């Protein structure tokens, strides 16, 4: 592998030099002959597998605190090694847990929000034993991160995997999401993305209000036991009704969205350890709501109704009625969040911040892994600076990974 | 191994076997993906490349292993022996040019690939001859607004000291002028090329839409300047269906998009001058050509006339102006009956193209980074389509700009 790789920005002519790719760990999916960069997704560690993974992480941590090679570094290596020897696993120190969580975000190639990576509040929930305790930790997380609309990024880390039969899992894909209900006539009420999970909740005992914006309950699994349902206290769920600065009729669509984006189905890998329940939250980029949640054909799919109320000609695609309506919806989302003083970032500001972040990471860290397919926003791509920015994608650890949906693997008791 | 691609909107899964036929490199490795990087012979090297191509040609006309096929391989073998190269048959040239288009991972317009008019210009020897062939190309392809895809293929590379080159990046482009006060008049993408034309004796009108002259190099000689006859250059004044003030911006564009700086590789042969043309997707003009910060950069002026609040990015004033400019472009070409496709229709057609190629060919190499349009990405169906990118040959390739290699 070449020692230096160059990326160019075709708008500004700036050339950056990447050396950090030499620390790349796992596989991208690509080969010399095929690129899988647009593919969305392209039994535990043995003692022998765990030793080198832990050492790599411990070495990285002690290098970051400028104590590489120190007595405390060598002693930490020996203590971890003994622990892996006698128990087949090991426990992270609190400092190492925090460092690992921040760096999994720092390394998340698909995240445009990483300029914030070092300001992550880490909640250590490794003492949790029950689904009720998970609910308590999650409620505290949601309250802290929401902060009356002055949102603060945060992660809550539940106990790591042991033998794979005692996993902690949040069955929700996000902590706060709206239910979706398939109707006998084929239509869907609510969010079509969540129909499968909604049906699971109903079978587990949830009584669904069957509305358009019903906050789903938490479905929480502790220590490999069957998951249990809990209702998030509604006063902890900050929501924003969507209105438009010019179009008085926009509020009559009855749209609203929740303020806190909180991913809860990913796995956090630190030093070979696997944290299968690690819900983390930030704040929204407006297009995540205004383009994807609202205008995806397979989601709320409101382009039609908005275009109608805008009195656009919808018979020819070349009138760009979809495009025109999409912008108004995204204007409404940003205006409504700003009016209610709920943190949100538009796609222009976020991508400009990410370029500055990337350049800083290249200069101070030797690179910044980035997934262009995900970094470029889903509207107006080429009038954002990331569109013209060449990027290198590679996998560094600590990392957030996808994992199978737990209902596909769980052994019901 | 067989590889699957999923469309996350429709849940359609396709199975790719065609990638097993690729042998060029992508630039990626198992550890680093370069998917967003823009740019990642001898007798001995030539015959296996020739053999592979002759093989796939005779397989395509269902006479693989025929007597004609055996004879052609031997014919090619002797010719590489006695001359260090070979000459394609006319049928092979046409097949190879259509397949270079069919294989172009970055082109959303490939549903048309087999409707390509191929002009054989391999008997050309001088820049005057190139000019004549290019004028005929432009006239045929323009067709009074009913655009027709075409490619003109000039003689192949021999020793590399005798290349045919079109120095222009496109056959028709507007000049760009570095102003005294530091800014730029016209098209900033072409400032360097414009200056080379001036340095070669071109008298610039110093307007905003001055069609550049052709700078044509034949057989490695110094390039020569030619003016395309203006009656051959179809242009469209841009106006807006609702904003009557839009025409007062004084904007226009040319109807014929015609790439002239790429290299066509067929069976190991390299055609360094191979201008090819189709018709525009509206966003190529209205998003990239007009609104890139390094291009015409008119978002400010348009948003001004729309009286948009331009003090905060979160008003999305840039996004609103962007849509209106692209409405105007489509409306203007359609009103003048000049072929153009919008990004919704184009990506729809591409999804249908992919389905066809997976069925009859076992796959379709596609570069998501280039296929997804530069605006309103996720409300087009390609945004949700997983794609596999791999290099098949015949292919179009980038090459260095001739002013960096040429000795005068
Ligand atoms: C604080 C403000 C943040 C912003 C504005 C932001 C923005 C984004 C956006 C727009 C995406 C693409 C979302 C999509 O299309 O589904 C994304 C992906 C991602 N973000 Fe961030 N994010 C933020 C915070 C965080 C935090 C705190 C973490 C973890 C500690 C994180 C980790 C990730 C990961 C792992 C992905 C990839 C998700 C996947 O591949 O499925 N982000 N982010
Ligand atoms: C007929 C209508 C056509 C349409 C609508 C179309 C559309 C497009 C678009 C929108 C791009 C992206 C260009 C950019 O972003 O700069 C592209 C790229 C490309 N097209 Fe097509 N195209 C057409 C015809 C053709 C033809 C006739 C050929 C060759 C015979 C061709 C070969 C290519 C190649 C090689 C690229 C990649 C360019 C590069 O890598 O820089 N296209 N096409
Ligand atoms: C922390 C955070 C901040 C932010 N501003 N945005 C997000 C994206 C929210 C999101 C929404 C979504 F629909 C899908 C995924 C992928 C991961 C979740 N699982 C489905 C794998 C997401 F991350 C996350
Ligand atoms: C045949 C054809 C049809 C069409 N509809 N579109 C194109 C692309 C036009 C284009 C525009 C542009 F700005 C940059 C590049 C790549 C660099 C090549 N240079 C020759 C310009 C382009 F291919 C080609
Ligand atoms: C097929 C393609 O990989 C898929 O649609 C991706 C494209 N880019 C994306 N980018 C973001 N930010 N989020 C997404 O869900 C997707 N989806
Ligand atoms: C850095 C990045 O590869 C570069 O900006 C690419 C992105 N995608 C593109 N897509 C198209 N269609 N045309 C382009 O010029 C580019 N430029
Ligand atoms: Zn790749």
């Amino acid at each position: 592998c070449p020692r230096f790789l160059k990326v160019k920005n075709w708008e500004t002519e700036v050339v950056l030099t990447d050396t950090l790719h030499l620390k790349s760990t796992l596989e991208t999916g690509c080969t010399e002959y095929i690129c899988m960069g647009s593919i969305m997704h392209p039994d535990v560690a043995t003692k022998d597998q765990l030793f080198p993974l832990a050492k790599e992480f411990i070495d990285q941590y002690y290098s970051s605190i400028k104590r590489f090679g120190s007595k405390a570094h060598m002693e930490r290596l020996e203590e971890v090694n003994k622990e892996i020897d006698t128990t087949s696993t090991y426990q992270l120190k609190d400092t190492e847990l925090i460092y690992g969580a921040k760096h999994a975000w720092r390394n998340a190639s698909r995240c445009v929000g990483r300029i914030q990576w070092s300001k992550l509040q880490v909640f250590d929930a490794r003492d949790c034993t029950t689904a009720h305790g998970m609910f308590n930790y999650i409620c505290n997380h949601v309250k802290y991160a929401t902060n009356k609309g002055n949102l603060r990024s945060a992660i809550t880390i539940f106990p790591q995997r042991t033998d794979g039969k005692h996993d902690f899992r949040v069955w929700n894909s996000q902590l706060i999401r709206y239910a979706g209900y398939k109707q006998p006539d084929g239509s869907t009420l609510g969010d079509p993305a969540n129909v499968q999970f909604t049906e699971i909740c109903i079978q587990q005992g949830w009584k669904p209000p069957r509305g358009r914006f019903d906050v789903l309950p938490l479905l929480l699994q502790a220590n490999g036991n069957d998951p249990e349902l809990f209702q998030i206290p509604p006063e902890l769920v900050l929501e924003v009704p969507i209105r438009h600065p010019k179009f008085e009729w926009f509020k009559d669509l009855g749209l609203k969205w929740y303020g806190l984006p909180a991913v809860s189905n990913m796995l956090l890998e630190i030093g070979g350890l696997e944290f299968s329940a690690c819900p983390f939250s930030g704040w929204y980029m407006g297009t995540e709501i205004g383009v994807r949640d609202y205008c995806d054909n397979s989601r709320y799919n409101i382009l039609e109704e908005v275009a109608k109320k805008m009195n656009l000609d919808m018979r020819k695609t070349s009138s760009l009625w979809k495009d025109q309506a999409l912008v108004e919806i995204n204007i409404a989302v940003l205006y409504s969040f700003q009016s209610d003083k709920v943190t949100i970032v538009d796609h222009h500001s976020a991508t400009e911040s990410f370029i500055k972040h990337m350049e800083n990471e290249y200069r101070c860290r030797g690179g910044c892994p980035a997934d262009w397919v995900w970094i470029v926003p889903p509207m107006s791509g080429s009038i954002t600076p990331v569109f013209h920015q060449e990027m290198l994608n590679y996998r560094l650890t600590p990392s957030f990974e996808y994992q199978p949906d737990p209902w596909n693997t769980h052994v019901w008791k």
